[PDB]
DNA sequence: ACGGCGT
DNA sequence: ACGCCGT
């Protein structure tokens, strides 16, 4: 859920 | 019902 | 009844 | 360096 490098 | 990984 | 990620 | 869900 988080986007730090993918915005799963 | 949410889908945020699976989405069922 | 459902599980996932890369810069 | 990052964590989330509802029909
Ligand atoms: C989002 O919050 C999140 C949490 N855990 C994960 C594990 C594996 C892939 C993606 C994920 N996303
Ligand atoms: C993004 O690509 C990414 C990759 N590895 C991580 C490790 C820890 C926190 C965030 C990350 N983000
Ligand atoms: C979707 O709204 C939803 C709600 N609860 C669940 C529980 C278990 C598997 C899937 C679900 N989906
Ligand atoms: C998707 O694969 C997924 C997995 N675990 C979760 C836990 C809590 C909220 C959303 C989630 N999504
Ligand atoms: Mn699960
Ligand atoms: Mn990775
Ligand atoms: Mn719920």
């Amino acid at each position: 859920x988080a986007x730090v490098x993918a915005x799963v």
